[PDB]
C-alpha cells in the first residue's frame, strides 16, 4: 500500500471508531416477571376450565 | 563518483520520477456520515433497551 492510502486509513479508522454502541443489558428480570404474570393468567384460566370439568 | 555513474543516475532519476502518485483526499465527510449513521443505530437500540428498563 502507498503511504497516502495508509494515511487515509489512519484518518478513517479514527472516525469509524468513536461512534456510540449499545450496552448489552441483563433484561431477564423484566422478561421473567412477564413470564410469571402470563403463566399466572394461564393458571387462572386452567383453574376456571377445571371447575367446569370437575363439576365443583 | 565516475562520470558514467552520474550519467546512469541522471537517467534513472528521470524514470523513477514520472510515476503516478495518489492524491490525499479529505474523505472526512463520508466517514462522518457513517459515524452519524452508526451512532443513530446505537441510539435506536439504546432507546429500545431503555423502554424495557423503564417499563414504559
Amino acid at each position: 500500500f502507498t503511504l497516502i492510502e495508509l494515511a487515509i486509513v489512519i484518518v478513517i479508522i479514527g472516525i469509524l471508531v468513536a461512534i456510540a454502541v449499545p450496552r448489552f443489558v441483563d433484561l431477564t428480570d423484566q422478561a421473567n416477571q412477564a413470564n410469571v404474570d402470563a403463566t399466572a393468567a394461564a393458571v387462572r384460566s386452567a383453574y376456571a376450565i377445571a371447575t367446569v370439568q370437575a363439576k365443583g
